[PDB]
């Protein structure tokens, strides 16, 4: 095997997490199990769980209110390779983003693959944003300014959904920022995909292939511009993007390409690589100060756009 371990290059914090640990419904229940510890001791706050209609049927949302009033609404799309996760697996991340931005965070429990396929989760997200834009007063929201945020597959969904709003001309509020932690955006291969990914992070080429084959309707979708975002128009009208990457993540090149593409067209963005980290590190704030730092950095980016 040409890939070498990244263990000795990981930060002390990251190494501590690696030392701690370690059918589809069963895999989902194990993911809930692995995630439960990391979501403990999350910021206390008001929360409402609301069913929202979509073209596919209702989708559950959770509204986190860190203060009684809000000056923007941040929609959060969780990771899990399109096949795992829910609002509880990312509860702490969402509560912390709400605390740090001072704004309502709305988590979307989008339909998982392989039962759902692309672009269902995007369409559900758009339906949710449209619903809350129409019912803002009822839910005590400020929908004049909105953002999207997500980790891993959720970062894919966040950017894809914002591009869908743009491309289909759907008005849901001014999209002031998109917060993207270690996303994938359509690369099929790359330097980092060949150097990194293994048993330690569950991101071998084989794993990445499996997630894709669960998500797409068929192989033609690999080129669709809301899956391979690099096939969309990234030369204009892209909302400001905060692009965070993990150093030893096979997906880092997807973030680098997104950054470099937006830069080439003077599209607004910030890029930051978090040194010594593996993919998925945003979940480990209870043990890793850098995970909390990455959440704060994204929150600061969002807040700076509530103004400018
Ligand atoms: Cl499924
Ligand atoms: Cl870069």
């Amino acid at each position: 095997e040409n890939k070498i371990p990244v263990l000795t290059r990981l930060s002390d914090e990251m190494t501590a997490v690696v030392n701690f640990q370690q059918d589809i419904e069963t895999q989902r229940q194990y993911y809930l199990l692995e995630r439960r510890f990391w979501n403990a001791d999350a910021p206390s706050m008001t929360t409402r769980t609301c069913a929202v209609p979509t073209p596919y049927g209702d989708v559950t949302t959770r509204l986190y209110s860190p203060q009684p009033t809000s000056q923007a609404t941040l929609y959060y799309l969780h990771g899990g390779g399109f096949i795992l996760g829910n609002l509880d697996t990312h509860d702490r991340i969402m509560r912390l983003l709400a605390r740090y931005t001072g704004c309502t965070v709305i988590g979307i429990d989008y339909s998982l693959s392989p039962q759902a396929r692309y672009p269902q989760a995007i369409e559900e997200t758009v339906a949710v944003c449209s619903y809350f834009s129409q019912h803002a007063d009822e839910y005590s929201l400020n929908v004049e300014k909105i953002g999207f945020a997500g980790d891993s597959a959720g970062a894919m969904l966040a950017l894809a959904s914002a591009l869908w709003l743009r491309d289909k001309h759907i008005r849901c509020g001014n999209v002031i920022a998109i917060l993207l932690w270690y996303g994938l955006y359509g690369l099929q291969d790359s330097v980092s995909r060949r150097l990194f990914g293994g048993a330690w992070d569950g991101l071998t080429r084989e794993d990445l292939d499996m997630y894709e084959k669960a998500y797409l309707r068929n192989d033609e979708d690999r080129e669709s511009p809301w899956y391979c975002l690099f096939n969309n128009d990234l030369t204009r009208d892209v909302p400001p993007c905060f692009i965070a990457s993990a150093e030893f993540d096979p997906l880092i090149d997807d973030s680098r390409l997104l950054h470099q593409t937006l830069q080439a067209h003077q599209q607004p963005c910030e890029y930051k690589m978090y040194p010594g980290t593996l993919h998925a590190f945003l979940h480990y704030s209870r043990m890793m100060t850098i995970a909390d730092d990455a959440l704060q950095d994204g929150a600061r980016f969002f807040m700076a756009r509530m103004k400018t």
